[PDB]
């Protein structure tokens, strides 16, 4: 009784808030110490876990404005007794259906006893049986937690309700988790996920580190689900999972959209990085409407691989995005020592994905994957991808492969080395003939570039449009025609047409050219106009070849070395100085001068 | 007096450091602790504050090499009693002018209880009144503090004094704090702003969460002031400020410069990342010489609104720049489900910015804005705006919109959808005639490029300057000219010229194009060369088309289909081979043959 | 006997674990404490070490399974007796070559009293004598550890062995590191890195402060050494190092690979972020196979210098990379505010350094330095280094340089403001002869861009390799080739041949243009083909100009104004229609008509 009257003082001091062991909690590993927890929690202190396993028979239900630390991780340690019977989370908020706010977690391992079910179990249903869900709350942080042999998922963030509602896509469901901060915790051996939001936003996820699910279903390290937007993820760690970071949702919800990774680690995930919208990726099915806005950078990617079978043999990727619109990726190392662990396509964007954007890329290693980057799209709209500053180390018999679908592509600066590669073909691939393209680099690679079907092996430059160079104004020019060298005033504003070296000189001939002129037109079709002034070509096939204030209009009509004439014959040259001065006549075989024609000259 | 003897015990032990309690202190939310606090932090020992709300009647200062722990946030509260008069931060270091060293402050809430003098209220001047101010320091942590009800800032860093020094542009202020690193605080219910920065250095900001101001003037969520350099913050959230992150200084004051931006998201604030320096805008003022150098990516901007009317109902911005040089954001991603909170201009680069760089933009949502990016320019010597890889969708009647003053810009891989846009108009505008563009893509815009008012809807690749193509290596091309599948040893010099598919051929005519050839050149004006070797053009209008080492020096004179002559006649057309042997004279209507003249020819 | 029996209730109640007070430490800056700390750590229970300084006569041993955690940093201090000899680290795992698992560390001062030994000595052989040693070992986090006077480094992670392992190049070292987080650690004092990897994987680096060494050698805040790999460093501060991170391997080692930096910001360092693998940078070295893969974004430079003089004075870098192939840097921002401290080059890219790609640099105040942005190469095959959207504010008399050994630079979106410079020469300057280059922006530099010798002060845009501009699709374009204004069919085959403006027509000539034309090829050389439909080209120097169905396989022979005619004579004109009908003979110097040749004519 001595040692209880100063307990009773030390408990007094509440040094720490009140701990639980002041409501009779034994944390001795056999003890159910439920009722100790509940006590603490429902007193209006904050409450304090020290050493010790604290065993428990029933769920820890928290109340709104709760504050509950431990001593630290494998130190203090909450578990389900070998006896608890399905259907609750180990940790979650009392008002499962409307949320609480204001809830602080910090710094103890949460073991969810999983072991007890045998063998193969995961959650019964909807959201039960995670280690910790949170449902509809506000205002949420979690830090220091380890999440261990979990039913379910580690750390669940969701909406109200015990079950996932699917209210189809473009929708969002009611009573969304808001404000939650999860850091520094630790989530493994679980059935599903280790850290998983759902219809909830204003998420941030830093420095965690999620691994080796006990199942070998859609088992993720990061699953941004259903629902979720407005989460960063920022110097997490995924390893042995399927997805390392998934973003998506299924088909019957809203994927997750406006997401940022803020750098990230995959170890030896099926696919690291996996972004896509079940019941989104036919092209007989809709387009997503909520399958938007991804920003990701300074990702990683180690050993991508399906030793485990995840999800049926599911084929490795760096990274996968189907369905998204709106996805910029910016800094990706991809990086494998075993070139027969991925052997399909390393970097993906198919299957309705649109509008991606993949810049500063590496990947090493993958020697005997048939496609570095391959690209497949649909011919929509609006639609562009695009491919910059890529290095590829002995990665993908295809480096950059574009397939079918896809009419706006610009790739740019990629280099390759394909020496180590096991049967390589071409650094880049195209189905579609005008990609845009430049800065290509490689060794090893029997081909450079092949674009639909030809081949360059010698560098390229592609440019899609109408193209205007070294000019520094100019009227209308056609997607087809050009102008280059040239001043104000020019414009070529017909299929075939162009003008070069020239100023205030307008073409709208099909077929035609003006180089070397001023304020020259040419306005037939198949016209030449060549060093002159003030010259105008008008009839199919006319031209002028330094000429001054004259006018072809003749059908096959040249004038050459003149001033101030115009022409009309047909299948003629002419010449002439303020009138027609001689004409050669293809049509009839004539030779006309208005003065003489002589032979017998010489030219002194 | 049993119980006081226990806890004499507990007291020698120092678990903890020494308790507050140890030297007095209640902790009961009614008695002022201020000696007991006072007391332990005089003391030598680190400091620890256990469970409680310790009331305190003033400031707590706090001398060099202080330890100050709490037993976490909302569980250790230190809070000013209701009788407190004005002038003093809650915590301070205790240096007030010249500073003090080695400061570490973990896990306590600071309640400024800013109620107690009615609502409306924020600082008296200058630094006095945050919840917590430091002052010329070196070596502060901050970590886990909650800042709650302040009456100026949450958590101020300034330079040594009470008062904000405004010593003018260019300056550095004595006495800096160095070395600050504030991690896991949140702020709230602040006059001014949650955390910010004053004329101090070598700061990181991580992980922090400011929100909701009580006032409606420049209230930030994170405010990068005057005189602050050499700052990084990096995954820290802002809701419902005036600014997400600020980064200005006022007038009268030096910009804050070299700050970093390594992920941030903002939730409904105003502008969500607005870079300023007052006075350093208009076209008549001085150009800043401080506001220089930032670097920010993965940047969210969510809602961005005005819906509290802060700063007289200034306009919303995802992002807003101005008088900074040298800014550059890579990946960023708006997104609003409101089309009317954000009306004008989702990013504006603007009033004396220069040396911008977007690249990895995604905004959508944005359907009844009239511009998605606008861009205005001063022309300077030097200036430059960088804009790749953005994707826009519903987001702004013009796309990406360039005004006046703006002499380079580059805008490349631009996609945009406008089909829920209320009135679209362009996804590219320019006021200026000569942008570079390329990969524009679009679907429900009516135009696609504007340029100087000419409309570009099928694709537009522009570039700008002298123009080289196909060629490994050349002599000088002039602006206005170009060379293009040559070899070696050509040039195109002045305005006007070019060489095409040719080899060690020069042209200096204005007006001139050199094709198919070899060792030719054109020196006259109007001058054509093609498929000739060693053929010299060097008269106005003289030209050569099939010549070898034949030179044309007449006006308007036609060399064809020759060898080894020399012409100088006006206007007429020669050929020869050795000596000239015809001559068709447009001049005079003369045709001259050396040998002769006959008609009833047959060609077999 | 009161007190003592108070304590052991105390003790009894575990409330943070087992303190090392209850196993007889003193903590009293005197006594030595080993034996508490040995009893109190093989106890089983985790370990708290509460306010002291305690002393300790050899290292603590940890075995695994261990949780250590203190009061907090200069709290709980643990710290080598002045009288403790050579050999060992103050804190390091039992099983030195095989390691241990789980391992958490966290709130503590590490003292390595280095001062005992007198100045200026470093460890005494291999990992021996670090604060903190890491050998081995997997599961291990250490968190807000405070590492000081250390006589080798403050916390280093290596493989098993107290030796460091030199296997060579391409080599695995057994037994490493494995799953290691490092955290809000300091380390300072040092005598030779702060924090430090070797022979180890998967390792986050995070907030971390490295400060001051105490010698002056290799000497670096963060060394990434000999044999690491897949390791995220993000958000740390490096201050008045050599290298702020290096990231390297001696000679007979591995160099890191796979290494990503997530932000960070160097103070006053030497070389603030220094890449490089000794032993495989000279030209007749061999090229590292282990130097691949480093992804660095937010990169802050502030103040490099070498006042101590650094590795016998070696130069200052903001940036310095070689040996490594894959490195992407992109957003970097380099300051100073002393022209003098650094005089050489800012950013390098030399000695074997190959696949670099640089993207969103702001330089600024290096305005006497050489160089902005230097870069050597080595004529390797599949070699490219990226230049992209670079801002240079008074920073290099060269703003970027590309010496010898670079065939492939793509140079783009480069501005610079040179006025303030000490005598600048060119925003860019190019040794090779064939750089890609475009939107040049420049003020106070004398030449804008410079390309082997010629100078370019106007603006430049230079492509290489086969060029096609607004043409949907082609066949075979040459290198030294173009295709522009085109429609289907289209080809330029050979070097220097060319099609503007026409539809199904192909030359195979060299030096070629064929123009507004249709269905026509050149397959000669010297071939001319303008505004022709159907036209053939096949001699040396034939050509068509305005003709239908016609053939010219003469000698310099060209056909004007004519259809369906086939001409074979040597320098001579021809037209017709079906037939030949006229001819201009300039070998001869004979005129001949079909039908008649008169003079006296008039045209109407
Ligand atoms: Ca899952
Ligand atoms: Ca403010
Ligand atoms: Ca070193
Ligand atoms: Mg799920
Ligand atoms: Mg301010
Ligand atoms: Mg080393």
């Amino acid at each position: 009784h001595f040692a209880d009257l100063v307990i009773q003082v030390i408990d007094e001091l509440k040094q720490f808030g009140v701990s639980v062991k002041t409501y009779g909690a034994k944390g001795d590993g056999v003890t159910d110490d439920i009722r100790a927890f509940e006590k603490a929690i429902e007193s209006g202190f904050p409450v304090y876990v020290p050493y010790g396993t604290f065993m428990v028979s029933r769920g820890i239900k928290l109340p709104s404005n709760t504050v509950l630390t431990g001593a630290g991780k494998r130190n203090a340690v909450i578990r389900f007794m070998d006896s608890v019977g399905r259907g609750e989370s180990l940790m979650y908020n009392e008002n499962v259906t409307t949320g609480n706010e204001n809830i602080f977690l910090s710094s103890f391992t949460l073991d969810g006893n999983n072991k007890r079910l045998g063998q193969g179990i995961s959650g019964i249903g909807g959201s039960r049986e995670s280690n910790l869900s949170i449902r509809a709350c506000h205002n949420v942080y979690i830090r220091d937690i380890e999440a261990v042999d979990c039913t379910l998922h580690g750390i669940d963030i969701t909406c109200g309700g015990l079950d996932y509602p699917y209210l189809g896509d473009g929708t969002t469901a009611p009573n969304p988790s808001e404000n939650i901060w999860i850091e520094n915790c630790e989530a493994t051996g679980f059935g599903d996920d280790g850290i998983t939001t759902h219809h909830s936003q204003y998420i941030n996820i830093l420095n965690c580190y999620s691994h080796d699910p006990r199942l070998t279903a859609n088992c993720n390290g990061f699953e941004i689900d259903d629902g979720s937007r407005h989460v960063v993820l920022s110097n997490n760690r995924s390893k042995g999972c399927y997805g390392g970071i998934e973003i998506k949702a299924h088909g019957d919800a809203p994927a997750a959209y406006n997401i940022s990774i803020n750098g990230h680690m995959s170890v030896e995930d099926v696919r690291s990085y996996n972004f896509r919208h079940i019941g989104h990726h036919a092209a007989t099915a809709p387009q997503s409407v909520s399958a938007k806005n991804i920003v990701a950078s300074n990702l990683v990617s180690i050993r991508p691989n399906n030793k485990r079978g995840f999800q049926d043999n599911a084929t490795p990727r760096v990274l996968a995005v189907s369905a998204y619109y709106g996805v910029v990726i910016n800094g990706l190392t991809g990086y494998t020592d075993d070139p027969n662990l991925l052997t399909e396509t390393v970097v993906s964007v198919q299957f309705r994905a649109r509008n991606c954007s993949l810049n500063g890329v590496v990947l090493t290693g993958f020697s005997n994957s048939e496609n570095g980057i391959y690209v497949i799209g649909g011919s929509r709209g609006g639609d562009a991808v695009n491919i910059s500053n890529v290095t590829l180390n002995n990665s993908g018999r295809y480096g950059v492969s574009i397939g079918s679908g896809i009419e706006n592509v610009s790739i740019t600066n990629i280099s390759g080395i394909g020496d180590g590669i096991n049967s390589p073909v071409a650094l880049v691939s195209t189905i579609n003939s005008n990609p845009e393209i430049s800065g290509l680099s490689s060794i090893g690679y029997p081909t450079v570039a092949r674009v639909a079907g030809t081949d360059y092996n010698d560098g390229l430059t592609l440019f899609n449009g109408a193209f205007r160079a070294s000019t520094t104004s100019s009227g209308k020019i056609h997607s087809e025609g050009f102008i280059m060298g040239s001043t104000s005033g020019c414009e070529a504003s017909v299929s075939k047409s162009g003008v070069l070296t020239s100023s205030s000189s307008k073409t709208s001939s099909e077929r035609s050219l003006i180089a070397g002129s001023s304020t020259s037109e040419a306005k037939g079709t198949y016209n030449t106009i060549l060093g002159s002034l003030g010259a105008v070509a008008d009839e199919q096939f006319a031209a002028l070849i330094s000429a001054s204030q004259s006018r072809a209009s003749g059908n096959h009509n040249l004038i050459l070395s003149s001033y101030g004439i115009n022409t009309t014959g047909s299948y003629k040259v002419n010449g002439g100085f303020e009138k027609i001065n001689w004409e050669l006549d293809s049509l009839n075989g004539r030779i006309k001068a208005r003065d003489t024609v002589t032979g017998g000259n010489t030219w002194s």
